[PDB]
């Protein structure tokens, strides 16, 4: 069901967990991604808030922030060999999340169907529930069925990308929400159980 009320819970909720940039921005598409943010169940945005968690959007490359100037020039996990430094990625998630306004698309210096929800879902991986994509039953699923979304050659070998991507899948919208359980239906039902 169309659930707009749901949204608006969530939306308050995500006032104190977003911070937006200095610069000048699209504005509009900042509340777009904060937006698609509120899609995530509220359970796991006041469990980000409880740790003081940011999500930090930005109107900058994220090596341009001081934080993640140790950055410069390094090749992300899997990316060897293609030329590409994370001075070029929009998107990262997991002690931290760091976000480009404006790059939430698939192909927009990123494999995810969605920016903000996969770099999110890291940090609800890593911050609240331990690093749960490395734990014994994630693990057996994710032999199974990690290469059922696709990116074979990195959802398929990184199990805390293909948690993040398909808990993307699961709260973007209803069509990848249904994408993923045709797909992946023991990672579905895991992360039905997870949100039980
Ligand atoms: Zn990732």
């Amino acid at each position: 069901h169309m659930d707009s009320t749901t949204i608006q819970q969530n939306k308050d909720t995500l006032s104190q967990i977003v911070v937006f940039p200095t610069g000048n921005y699209d504005k509009n598409e900042a509340n777009a991604m904060v937006n698609r943010l509120a899609n995530i169940d509220g359970k796991y945005l006041n469990a980000l808030k409880q740790n003081n968690l940011k999500i930090k959007l930005l109107s900058g490359k994220l090596t341009d922030e001081k934080e993640y100037a140790y950055l410069k020039g390094v090749v992300p996990e899997g990316w060897e060999g293609t030329g590409k430094t994370w001075d070029d990625v929009p998107g990262l998630g997991g002690s931290t999340v760091a976000l480009r306004i404006g790059f939430s698309n698939k192909g927009k210096g990123h494999d995810a169907i969605n920016l903000e929800l996969h770099e999110t879902a890291h940090a609800i991986d890593h911050i609240v529930l331990n690093d749960i994509s490395k734990s014994a039953q994630f693990k057996q699923i994710f032999a199974k069925e990690g290469r059922s979304l696709g990116n074979v050659n990195y959802l398929g070998v990184y199990p805390k990308e293909f948690f993040a991507e398909s808990f993307a899948y699961y709260y973007l919208n209803q069509d990848t929400n249904s994408k993923l359980k045709s797909a992946c239906p023991q990672t579905y039902s895991f992360l039905q159980n997870l949100a039980k």
